[PDB]
């Protein structure tokens, strides 16, 4: 049972506020002890800080909810960890049997195809797409309009640049870049 | 008049099941003679097998319906062949006077701009975009996050790779690749 | 108070008609003196002609409305100039504190992240994404599936090609191209 107010810890904060209000929260209290135990969310885009704050807030008896825009479409057979500080932005689609772990950010219009696993505290940017059966490690970043082809795995702590297309399995962490626009 | 049950021939099957249930089908019967004539769909991503199975099922007196997610936006002046085994996934947009032929797959968040023609049994992957007046041949594949610029034609049986941008007319079949992410 | 009919000045015209009807307009009158003063829209994709026609129509006492598809999601804290001939297509998302100026086109599934400024008479094509705090100059064109990374500015009168990813600030106008698909 979600509370009527929500604390938002953390730009990215106002965006999370919009998602909270979309869900039906009546009031958002920004933060950046003895307070009432309203639902909490951590609006920090940075994976490492988000995890640290997650641990601290959880240890002080707060429920860290998921913020999921009403327009996000989630398959009934998908698994989204409950009360796990996951952000799911508008027009995200999560297909059959995909699994989203705690603290993940799925930003606007990202797509998680069937049977994917998105590792804890990963950040999937606007328009990024994961094809079927893709495994994204913990603490990964997939840049804007990036994509990962079917059946591929990306190791923990990796970065996929904006516009970049991952085409091979990567069992060691790394940084994988796309081609930048060139001035003519 | 759609039936209350649907046979799904064919991962991709559970995804089609989700679209069927979204439309209002109450039950999905997976297959991979004397059966009741419920609506049928072919959930095979592969263009060539889909066509073969399409022909066989049609010859046995079954109706092969289109599965179109309620969130797919289709212009009133667009033409989508009726009862033609077309899959239209969530958040697809099909603009004025565009034409979608039998057996096409339009995957999640793909966009078909005004006056396009998408040839029979083509596969338009997640996030792929066709600009205005684009002609996609039969049996083509457009990869994830790919796109085709305005007024271009792509010959039958061609492949456009993930992330790739088609910039010239192609009247002969071919394979057109994008740049892969590079490890730094 | 929007009128029940709308004049559409200007392919792109039928698409604008669809958006007008989606909003609740009952009739669209195409044009390409003493007429009744129904709401007006300029359905010209070309930035320079759109501006000229905008000026002429405004000087003849017509209201040039915005056409905004019901599926476009606009943050309550975003600023969209009222009655400014702005087109906002289906599944566009405009996040907190972003600002959209007069005559802009935001085409299908484009995303304008928090705190962006999109300059007057710019054209953001299908699937193009602007990250947080991005400043797009007046009269710019961002091509299909293009994107601009966080905190960047693009000078007035610039062009970003289809599929291209802008990675650096650009305070002088230019043309910034992506990599085309290559035949194998």
């Amino acid at each position: 049972a979600r509370t009527e107010k929500i604390y938002i810890y953390g730009g990215h904060g106002l965006v999370c506020e919009d998602v909270a209000k979309n869900m039906g929260y009546k009031e958002c209290i920004f933060l950046d002890s003895t307070l009432p135990k309203y639902d909490f969310f951590i609006a920090i885009g940075n994976n490492e800080i988000r995890k640290k704050i997650y641990q601290k807030i959880s240890e002080n008896g707060f429920k860290i909810v998921n913020l999921i825009h009403k327009s996000a479409l989630i398959s009934p057979s998908a698994i989204v960890e409950e009360n796990a500080g996951i952000l799911i932005m508008p027009y995200v689609v999560i297909n059959a049997k995909a699994k989203i772990e705690k603290g993940v950010i799925l930003n606007t219009s990202s797509v998680i195809e069937h049977e994917c696993v998105i590792g804890e505290f990963s950040h999937v940017s606007v328009g990024a797409k994961c094809a079927g059966n893709v495994k994204i490690g913990k603490n990964c970043f997939l840049g804007i309009n990036s994509c990962v082809l079917p059946n591929l795995s990306l190791a923990d702590d990796s970065i996929l640049g904006g516009g970049a297309t991952l085409v091979k399995n990567q069992d060691e962490k790394g940084v994988f870049v796309g081609v930048p626009a060139k001035r003519m």
